[PDB]
């Protein structure tokens, strides 16, 4: 079923993240962790203050999918046991250095050709696939592009309601 998902979603925000490479997405999906740009990192951490859920939603450049989604469960942390990021050129260590913990709520890809009915109208109403690495996805474009993931079947929602 799909009721926990939908309870899950309810009045959350959501974030697309664009990872130039897949090693950063594998790893952070066993990993359980994400980092990103002191600029987002802001903006997530306020979001994750002021809103049930937080959902980041996965897409690699250049595979046109998306990769799955996640739920912020903290705040960004600096200075832990280091996290062995591909870099991409001309971004350093020290500007990943935030570490948010996530639960990931589904693992499965998504094409982009599934998601070409959904548009962002904070986005200019582009196709939800188009947007800069953390670009704030609205409220109901977002519940549609993650009700249209494969359902992760592996996912047990019941410790993620608990967190709410
Ligand atoms: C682990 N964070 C990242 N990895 C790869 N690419 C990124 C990242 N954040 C923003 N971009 C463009």
């Amino acid at each position: 079923g799909t009721s926990k998902l939908k309870y899950v979603l309810q009045d959350a925000r959501f974030f697309l993240i664009k990872s130039n490479n897949h090693e950063n997405v594998s790893l952070a999906k066993a990993k359980g962790v994400w980092s990103t740009l002191p600029v987002n990192e802001k903006k997530l951490n306020l979001a994750f203050r002021s809103a049930r859920s937080v959902i980041l939603i996965f897409s690699v450049r250049e595979s046109g999918k998306f990769q799955g989604f996640a739920r912020l469960s903290s705040e960004s942390h600096h200075g832990g046991s280091p996290i062995h990021w591909v870099l991409p050129a001309g971004m350093s260590a020290k500007m990943l250095g935030g570490v948010f913990k996530i639960d990931w709520i589904c693992r499965r890809e998504l094409p982009f050709t599934k998601s070409a009915h959904l548009t962002n109208p904070w986005n200019e109403h582009k196709p939800v696939k188009i947007g800069r690495d953390g670009q704030e996805i609205e409220l109901e474009c977002g519940t549609q592009l993650c009700l249209l993931f494969p359902p992760d079947e592996s996912i047990d929602l019941y410790q993620v309601i608990h967190k709410m």
